[PDB]
């Protein structure tokens, strides 16, 4: 019952957890850039535990408040993992509150988020998702773009009757300074949305963005998605909690 995707399946796939060395959780990520056994699907809640426990070795786990909503942010650098884990690279990912909804990024060991290996993804449990067919709701949304310390933040507006998702994420500490949805749409009553996006930031305006994501949870209590660009520095993952 896990849905989600990544911007580069050569590097990252999303699925259900199956990692015997780090068991636990359901929504999961696989580093396809790695060979077995290190391409196992590992639950995000398991990775969150590891990020909590290995803080003295360089991981971090932090609750970040945006408005009245909390996003739990995990940073896992390759330097904090055992030497055998070299191929696993670097992660930043967030959880939407206590919901089983995760969004994040990855890049190869020795790279930066500006490198070609920069990959963004999202994952969530769809078991009890329902999408309203009418009315409007807003979401407090956090975005990850090349940092586990500095987030993007904004408000998305879902018009469930029109099937539109609108809004902008902004922040001061990332390559992206602003990320606006453009024509992001969904069939009313269904969870999956897609559209375009524009970004501003350290490389200037970039109109090449494409967006995909979905609503999660009873009454669409959450959303998550990715925006990817010709400029991979601008690739962003996001997660939102319904206000
Ligand atoms: C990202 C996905 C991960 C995968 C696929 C993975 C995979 C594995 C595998 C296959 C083993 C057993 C073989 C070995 O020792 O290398 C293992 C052990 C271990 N892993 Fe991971 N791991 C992941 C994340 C992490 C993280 C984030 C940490 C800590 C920051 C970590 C710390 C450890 C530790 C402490 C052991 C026990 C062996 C030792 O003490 O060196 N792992 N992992």
């Amino acid at each position: 019952g896990i849905d989600g995707i990544s911007s580069n399946e050569s590097n990252i796939k999303i699925g259900a957890a199956a990692n015997a060395s780090h068991p636990g959780g359901v929504a999961a990520v696989s580093v396809q850039a790695a060979g077995a056994p290190y391409n196992a699907f590992t639950g995000f809640s398991s990775l969150k535990g590891l990020a909590q426990a290995f803080a003295a070795q360089g991981t971090s786990n932090t609750n970040v408040t945006v408005g009245s909503k909390t996003f739990n942010i995990s940073h896992i650098p390759v330097s904090a993992m055992p030497p055998s884990h070299s191929a696993l690279g670097n992660f930043n990912f967030g959880q939407v509150g206590t919901q089983e909804v995760y969004f994040g990024e990855w890049w190869k060991a020795g790279d930066t988020p500006a490198s070609a290996s920069h990959t963004v993804y999202y994952a969530g449990d769809n078991t009890n998702t329902t999408v309203p067919t009418a009315g409007t709701a807003t979401y407090t949304v956090a975005g990850i773009n090349g940092s586990g310390s500095n987030l993007l933040s904004g408000t998305f507006t879902a018009n469930y009757g029109a099937g539109t998702l609108e809004g902008t994420l902004t922040g001061t500490g990332t390559a992206v300074s602003s990320l606006s949805l453009d024509g992001v749409a969904f069939n009313p009553g269904t969870a999956a949305f897609a559209g375009l996006a524009t970004a501003n930031g350290t490389a200037g305006i970039d109109n090449s963005g494409v967006v995909q994501g979905q609503f999660f949870g009873a009454n669409a209590s959450a959303l998550a998605g990715i925006a990817q660009f010709d400029n991979v520095s601008y690739n962003t993952a996001f997660g939102g909690a319904k206000n």
